[PDB]
This record gives structure tokens, sequence and C-alpha cells, in this order.
């Protein structure tokens, strides 16, 4: 017979996803590595083409669902969000993307510290809150949102990355083993902490502390206080500290990521608007000398 047709006006998906010769890509050195993988500058030369396309390729330590996730990730079309260039599938799959030149933001604030004002760090919080609000609107959580995921393509325009790979590694188990999570717990929000309560409003809390990681220039979050101590602390009522540079405007929309109940939280939409607000007016909310 033939199926019976029922349309939904959701267009159509034409996103590319390559498919790469590993014969194409070249491996500089290394620039990272951790739970997620492997990334390492490299170069691409596409199938019969001269141009040498600066790229970072990300190799991990199924494959239905890898393939899954490799589509959403191709699918992402945001000026603040990365996309999927390519997948190479041998010896094992590698994941192929868009070099950043100015690399990762948590190192360049720390480097460019006595160089960066007030526009640019609240500039900062709306695109990366943009590309989370581009998330939310798909239903994808990114699970470990960080400063050291956030890419700076250049100083005026960051990328946030990564995004699916904990969920892909991880799954979706509500309780964890003797293992635990990969994530970092001082960026992971309480009810997440305990089990894998992974939302919207999660990610939320990351952001507040993302965002914490730029107003103190790369400080380290409860830094010194050891991993297993965090849920307790949390429990009690601890929260990260006013950053000397910030207003109390700035710090309670932090510290509102970081209520306990993950519905009190503000929504992205909410945290993009008041950053923008602030970001026509940077210096009445972030207090930087020489920022004149
Ligand atoms: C610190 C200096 C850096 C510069 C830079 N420029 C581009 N990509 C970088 N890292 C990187 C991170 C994740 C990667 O693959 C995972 C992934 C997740 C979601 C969408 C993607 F396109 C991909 C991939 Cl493939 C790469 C990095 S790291």
């Amino acid at each position: 017979l033939v199926e019976p047709l029922t349309p939904s006006g959701t267009a159509p998906n034409q996103a590319q996803l390559r498919i790469l010769k590993e014969t194409e890509l070249k491996r500089v050195k290394v620039l990272g590595s951790g739970a997620f993988g492997t990334v390492y500058k490299g170069i691409w030369v596409p199938e019969g083409e001269t141009v040498k396309i600066p790229v970072a390729i990300k190799i991990l330590n199924a494959n239905v669902e890898f393939m899954d996730e490799a589509l959403i990730m191709a699918s992402m079309d945001h000026p603040h969000l990365v996309r999927l260039l390519g997948v190479c599938l041998s010896p094992t799959i590698q994941l192929v993307t868009q070099l950043m030149p100015h690399g990762c933001l948590l190192e360049y604030v720390h480097e460019h510290k006595d160089n960066i004002g007030s526009q640019l760090l609240l500039n900062w919080c709306v695109q990366i809150a943009k590309g989370m609000m581009y998330l939310e609107e798909r239903r994808l959580v990114h699970r470990d949102l960080a400063a050291r995921n956030v890419l700076v393509k250049s100083p005026n325009h960051v990328k946030i990355t990564d995004f699916g790979l904990a969920r892909l590694l991880e799954g979706d188990e509500k309780e964890y083993n003797a293992d635990g999570g990969k994530m970092p717990i001082k960026w992971m929000a309480l009810e997440c902490i305990h089990y894998r309560k992974f939302t919207h409003q999660s990610d939320v809390w990351s952001y507040g502390v993302t965002i914490w990681e730029l107003m103190t220039f790369g400080g380290k979050p409860y830094d010194g206080i050891p991993t297993r101590e965090i849920p307790d602390l949390l429990e009690k009522g601890e929260r990260l500290p006013q950053p000397p540079i910030c207003t109390i405007d700035v710090y309670m929309v932090m510290v509102k990521c970081w209520m306990i109940d993950a519905d009190s939280r503000p929504k992205f939409k909410e945290l993009a608007a008041e950053f923008s607000r602030m970001a026509r007016d940077p210096q009445r909310y972030l207090v930087i000398q020489g920022d004149d």
C-alpha cells in the first residue's frame, strides 16, 4: 500500500554532515584532553580540494546513538554555538569542527585580564545565554556548561561547544554508580549531584558558575574545597562569593541561578534580556579600573 499522509509544518532539516576519509585530516598538536576525549589542532584538506581548513578534531576513548547525536551537533545553526563540520569513522569515530583561533574563553580571560572591560564581559554573558536559549528551544540540555567549553572566535564573538557528548558518554540512568559522573561537580546543579536530573534549569545553574568564572577573570569555583564536600556545603546554603568587580545587580543574577528550586531559577530568555540591558550601560554594572 501507500503510507497514510499526516503533515506537520516542521521545516526539513537540510543540515549537511560530511563523512571524511581518515587521510583528509592531519593533526598538528594537542589542544586538550579529559573525560570527553582528546582535542587536536589540525588541518582538513577536503576531497579533491586544495584549501587547508583549520580544524579541531576530537577522538573519544552505541554507534547508533552516536550517529544520532552527530545529527543534532551538525544541525546547530546559531552564531554562539559551534557546528559539526564532519565525522571521520576510522580508525575510531572522530569529530571535526572549525578551529577557533582565539581558543578557549577560560584561558582567554586569564591571559587578557588586564585588558578586558565591562562591555566585553557583559556581552559574553548575552551570547552564551542566547546560544543556550537556542539549545533549550530544541529541547537540548548541555549538561557540561563551563567557561572551559566556551571558545573565542574573535574577542567580540564567543561560541558554546561540547553539547550532547556528556549524555552520549554517560547516559540517562537516574542512579549514579561508584564511578559517579563525568562532569565536574563544582559546575553541577545540586539536584544533579544526587541523581541524574538534567534539565534546562540545571544548565542555568552551570551558566551562573560559568559567568562567575568570567567576572573573576578565570577564577576557580570553590577553590581548594575538595569535591566530596560540595554537596553538603550547597545544602547548607553555601554559594560562590561576590566577585570584586560585580555590582550587587550582577551578583544577584548569579545567585538566582543557584536557587535550590530549579523552577525558581531565571530562564535563559530572562538571562539574555537582563545582561542585554546591562550591556547598554556596562559601567553601571561592572566596576573595572581603567574601564573608561
Ligand atoms: C582550547 C582551544 C580550542 C579551540 C577550539 N576550536 C574548536 N573546537 C575546539 N574543541 C572541540 C570541542 C568539542 C568537539 O567535538 C564535540 C562537539 C560537540 C558539539 C558540537 C560540535 F561541533 C562538536 C570538537 Cl571536534 C572540538 C577547540 S578547543
